[PDB]
C-alpha cells in the first residue's frame, strides 16, 4: 500500500497500517529469524552486553550471582530480546528490496506495483480512525474477520464485512 492516495502509510487518522509493509515482510525474514539476530552478536552496539556479562560473571563468590541476576540478565536479554529489534529494522530493510520483487509475486497489495493500494481490510484501517479515532491495525483473520488490534498487540475490536462495524462506535454487527 506505498502510494498515499489516500494515506502515506505513516500518519494520523486516515491511515492504513503500516502493516502492509511489515507483517509481509515480517513472514519473509522469519524464515530465516535466527539469522538476524545472529548480526546482533557481532553488533557493536550488543556486543558490549556480552562483553560486560564476562565482566560481572567474573565476580567470585555469593556476591557472583547478586551481580550477575541484575547485570547479566540485562545482556543476556539483550540478545533475545534483538531478535525482536533486528527483526523489526530488517522488515524496514528487506521490505524495500522485496517490494519490487513483490510486482513480480503479486504478494501484497500495492498502487505502485501489484495493483491497489489498499484492500477493504486496509481500507477499514483507514476508516477505522474515521469510526473511533484511535489509529489502530486492522487484519482479516482465519474465519475471514477484520480484527482491529491496538498497538498493544491485542484486537481491541473486530469489524464484519461491512467495513465500518466497530465495537465502540454505533456499529455493531
Amino acid at each position: 500500500g506505498e502510494n498515499p492516495s489516500a494515506s502515506n502509510q505513516l500518519i494520523q487518522k486516515k491511515y492504513v497500517s503500516w502493516r502492509d509493509a511489515a507483517d509481509e515482510a515480517n513472514t519473509q525474514v522469519a524464515a530465516h529469524e535466527a539469522e538476524i539476530k545472529e548480526e546482533t552478536l557481532r553488533q557493536p552496539g550488543v556486543v558490549a552486553a556480552q562483553q560486560a556479562l564476562d565482566k560481572a560473571n567474573a565476580i567470585v563468590g555469593h556476591d557472583h550471582e547478586q551481580a550477575v541476576k541484575r547485570a547479566q540478565e540485562d545482556y543476556n536479554t539483550a540478545y533475545n530480546e534483538a531478535y525482536n529489534t533486528v527483526r523489526n529494522r530488517y522488515i524496514q530493510v528487506l521490505q524495500q528490496k522485496y517490494i519490487e520483487a513483490a510486482k513480480a509475486q503479486g504478494n501484497y497489495y500495492d498502487e505502485t506495483a501489484v495493483e491497489a493500494n489498499r484492500t477493504n481490510e486496509q481500507r477499514i484501517a483507514d476508516d477505522i480512525k474515521a469510526q473511533t479515532g484511535k489509529d489502530v491495525t486492522v487484519t482479516k483473520d482465519e474465519n475471514g474477520n477484520y480484527v482491529v488490534k491496538d498497538e498493544k498487540g491485542n484486537v481491541v475490536a473486530t469489524v464484519d464485512k461491512d467495513g465500518k462495524t466497530v465495537k465502540a462506535d454505533a456499529k455493531a454487527g
